[PDB]
């Protein structure tokens, strides 16, 4: 329970602009998300591609989250040990892009988006430690 607590902790820093906890087994659904941003709009369909078996067009085609187009920098989402995927939003001529990290637990996907100028290495670190935290309550 209390999935909002995890979102609140992830957002306490001020360096992040979006975060969401999404259940992806059977019937994917957003369990907790930042109101009014992009992750709150993820659809079961996009989730299907994330935990998806076909991970080829990822590097050369990217993917989308809550409608937002993204590029894939690294994908170890299913590879054991790491369990995370690092993306960068896709922007227009000169629009600022943002770092995104997706981490997978037993039952959920933890997503985090940083603000402009925040290192990916940091978004990844916070997402990763948060996912580690949830697998302990067997989630």
């Amino acid at each position: 329970a209390g999935w909002n607590a995890y979102i609140d902790n992830l957002m306490a820093d001020g360096t992040c602009q979006d975060a969401a906890i999404v259940g992806y087994k059977d019937s994917p659904s957003v369990w907790a998300a930042v109101p009014g941003k992009t992750f709150v709009n993820i659809t079961p369909a996009e989730v299907g591609v994330l935990v998806g078996k076909d991970r080829s067009s990822f590097y050369v085609n990217g993917l989308t989250l809550g409608g937002q187009k993204c590029s894939v920098i690294r994908d170890s989402l299913l590879q054991d040990g790491e369990f995370s995927m690092d993306l960068r939003t896709k922007s227009t001529g000169g629009a600022p892009t943002f770092n995104v990290t997706v981490t997978k637990t037993d039952k959920t996907l933890v997503l985090l988006m940083g603000k402009e100028g925040v290192h990916g290495g940091l978004i990844n670190k916070k997402c990763y430690e948060m996912a580690s935290h949830l697998r302990r309550s067997q989630y």
